[PDB]
């Protein structure tokens, strides 16, 4: 798999991006890796942002389909036209498919303007597709129509220049140490995960772990920040705000509404707990502020309070190698071998330990 090692580029806070061709000949593009969506979604037309956008008009393997779809999120919105079309990725397995692709022609603070990408490859569940779950995603199109086994792993290395691996149909060990960890997933349609227990510097927020995943908890490589449900993120700032407290803040700051400013001991770890594979067995996760207060002397609170549930972004996943066991219904979590430490504390998976009443952590 080592053609598919640093696959992954991107500027620090837009996303990582993979390069796609579409169309014959094929027509190259940047595509932001979203495993919170699921999607193929292009620029179709020149926008000012955009270096480049799919020409339907010179590929002979465009397909119209003949429907439109409208995709509103938290953030923004597309909109766009659906077809199919040959898919490739040239840093990827040596394979074409035929994919289901939204060309965009309308959209509201969906592209970022001075980005180096043009398109969104959502590899989530056909559940959250749009405009229903008859949409084939991607990668469940590309499974289907060849040999690739069902499953893709992500090494987001994170600094601005940022670079990652995107490994398709496999795992490449050169990316991790240690052991990889699996957590089911509860639910395919976002990458859903049970989270049952949390620890501030080894401090339980000793909360009901429901709290910790209402209503959900996600693996989301297009989300910068790890998100916490209000409730949780109060907890848990008041704890870090307790731990940290050799100095003093303002409270946007904890909002993620005002930076501050030197010219790290101070700051606790952060350790997630997640359902294990076997009956009252779980493993955690550990986290730098490393990984969780991030670069604008400046720097960002890349902690903050969720309406959705938990989500487990971009400052969790820099940490790890991920995979994404689509196979087996489960994710895999393994120490990064290009995350960034002290030479004092480190990035950790561990396990086991002994959790009971794990089930009772989801909602319904
Ligand atoms: C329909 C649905 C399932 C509710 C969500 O659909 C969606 C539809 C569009 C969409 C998303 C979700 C997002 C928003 O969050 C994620 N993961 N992708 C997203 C993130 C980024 C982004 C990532 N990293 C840094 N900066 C920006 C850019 C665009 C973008 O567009």
């Amino acid at each position: 798999f080592v053609e598919m090692v640093d696959n992954l580029r991107g500027k620090s806070g837009q996303g990582y991006y993979v390069e796609m061709t579409v169309g014959s000949p094929p027509q190259t593009l940047n595509i932001l890796v979203d495993t919170g969506s699921s999607n193929f979604a292009v620029g179709a037309a020149p926008h000012p942002f955009l270096h480049r956008y799919y020409q339907r008009q010179l590929s002979s393997t465009y397909r119209d389909l003949r429907k439109g779809v409208y995709v509103p999120y938290t953030q923004g919105k597309w909109e766009g036209e659906l077809g199919t079309d040959l898919v490739s990725i040239p840093h990827g397995p040596n394979v074409t498919v035929r994919a289901n692709i939204a060309a965009i022609t309308e959209s509201d603070k969906f592209f970022i303007n001075g980005s180096n990408w043009e398109g969104i490859l959502g590899l989530a569940y056909a559940e959250i597709a749009r405009p229903d779950d008859s949409l084939e995603p991607f990668f469940d199109s590309l499974v289907k129509q060849t040999h690739v086994p069902n499953l893709f792993s992500l090494q987001l290395c994170g600094a601005a220049s940022v670079g990652g691996s995107m490994i398709i149909g496999g795992i490449d060990h050169s990316l991790y140490t240690g052991s990889l960890w699996y957590t089911p997933i509860r639910r395919e349609w976002y990458y859903e995960v049970i989270i049952v227990r949390v620890e501030i510097n080894g401090q339980d927020l000793k909360m009901d772990c429901k709290e910790y995943n209402y209503d959900k908890s996600i693996v989301d490589s297009g989300t910068t920040n790890l998100r916490l449900p209000k409730k949780v993120f109060e907890a848990a700032v008041k704890s870090i705000k307790a731990a940290s407290s050799t100095e003093k803040f303002p409270d946007g700051f904890w909002l993620g509404e005002q930076l501050v400013c030197w010219q790290w001991n101070i700051f606790p770890v952060i350790s997630l707990y997640l359902m294990g594979e076997v009956t009252n067995q779980s493993f955690r996760i550990t986290i730098l502020p490393q990984q969780y207060l991030r670069p604008v002397d400046c720097y960002k609170f890349a902690i903050s309070q969720s309406s959705t549930g938990t989500v487990m972004g971009a400052v969790i996943m820099e940490g790890f190698y991920v995979v994404f066991d689509r196979a087996r219904k489960r994710i895999g979590f393994a120490v990064s071998a290009c995350h960034v430490h002290d030479e004092f504390r480190t990035a950790a998976v561990e396990g086991p330990f002994v959790t009971l009443d794990m089930e009772d952590c989801g909602y319904n």
